[PDB]
């Protein structure tokens, strides 16, 4: 009944250097799923489901 | 009964410092899904499901 | 009935440098799923899945 | 009934610095799942699944 | 009697990421001399004395 | 007779990421020289002395 | 007489990531040469001298 | 009389990552020299004398 939250951090990111030099990136997809480069990514979920980088091929039901 | 929250932190991103140098950069995609590219990216959700980064294929029900 | 945090963390990423040098980077992808590069990524979920980098190749019911 | 956190860390990455020099990095997947390169992730799941880098080959039922 | 100079670089800076984050800076000089925080400097000489960050306590002659 | 430079560097810097976390920075200079934080500098000198981050006491001639 | 540079590098810095995480940074010079903190420089000289971090305490002469 | 020179790397520093975490640095100096911290410095001198990271305490001529 007295909860006191003081400086408190819950999904944080903080302080990232990225450097990428690349001469050829390349992607090819034929009905699937690609994700790529996910960088300096924070979340928080309250009853549900948290997801960052997903990537599912189909959903034939 | 007496929450207090103070100076908290939830889905926060800060201090971030990127350099991306490419000569080619191509995505070919054929009747798919393609995530590519997510920096910095920061939220919070209540009650609900939360996705930053996804890529489904498809959904043939 | 007295929860009091202080300076606390959870699911924190910080201070992380990085370089990535490529001459070439490819991905072919034909019906499947694929993740690549996921760099300082921090979540918390609360009453729920939390997945970061999944890639399910199809879900065919 | 008198929690008492301070300055508690849980699911936390911290000071990491990674040099990748590549020539050819390919991936190529058929109707399958890859995941590659997962560098400075944390997370923190209260009352549920929690994964960071899942491949399923595909879910047939 | 045929230079052929083609995408030299002389004396040059490039693709410089920089964060800094601090609580008290403080600099006292009493008659001497103080340089303080050179980032991304960049010079060509010809013919004569290059100085980039250079602090002279005094000249009494 | 023939010089032909091509895509050559002379005092280069590239691809430089930072980050700087302090609480407390202090210089007390009494009658000298400091110099402090230097970064990412490049020059080219031709026929002169070249100094990049330099202190003297003093010259008392 | 046939001098043919090609790709050629000389005093070069490239590809550098620094995390510097400091509670109390303090420097106190009394009549003499300090010098800190010197990162990613870079320089060429011809015919004269070259010095990059380079401190004296004086020249009494 | 035919110099080629082809991809030649003369005072080079690549790829370096450094992380220092501290509490507490202090210098103090009274009438001398002091150097400190010299990170990933690179330089290429032609007739003269090349220092990188060099404390004299006087010269008292
Ligand atoms: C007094 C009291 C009772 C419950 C209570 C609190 C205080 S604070 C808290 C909470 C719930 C979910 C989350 N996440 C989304 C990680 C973080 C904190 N609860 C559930
Ligand atoms: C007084 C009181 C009671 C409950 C309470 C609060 C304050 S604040 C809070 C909360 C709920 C969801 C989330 N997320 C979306 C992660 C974060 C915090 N609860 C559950
Ligand atoms: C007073 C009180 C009672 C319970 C309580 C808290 C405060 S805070 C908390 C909690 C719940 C879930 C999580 N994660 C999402 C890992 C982290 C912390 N509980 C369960
Ligand atoms: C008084 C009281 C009662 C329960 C209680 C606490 C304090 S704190 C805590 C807790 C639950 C889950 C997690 N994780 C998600 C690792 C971390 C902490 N519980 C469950
Ligand atoms: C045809 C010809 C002959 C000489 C010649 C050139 C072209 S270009 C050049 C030169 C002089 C000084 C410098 N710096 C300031 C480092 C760089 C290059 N020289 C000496
Ligand atoms: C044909 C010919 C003759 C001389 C000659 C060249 C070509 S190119 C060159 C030169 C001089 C100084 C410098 N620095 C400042 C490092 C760089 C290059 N020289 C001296
Ligand atoms: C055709 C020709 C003849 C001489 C010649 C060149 C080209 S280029 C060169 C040279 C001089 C000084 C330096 N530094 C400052 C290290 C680097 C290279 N020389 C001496
Ligand atoms: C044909 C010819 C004649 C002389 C000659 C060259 C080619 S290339 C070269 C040279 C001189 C100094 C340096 N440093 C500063 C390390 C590097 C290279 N020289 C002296």
């Amino acid at each position: 009944v007295l909860y006191v939250g003081s400086k408190t951090k819950e999904g944080v990111v903080h302080g990232v250097a990225t450097v990428a030099e690349k001469t050829k990136e390349q992607v090819t997809n034929v009905g699937g799923a690609v994700v790529t480069g996910v960088t300096a990514v924070a979340q928080k979920t309250v009853e549900g489901a948290g997801s960052i980088a997903a990537a599912t091929g189909f959903v034939k039901k």
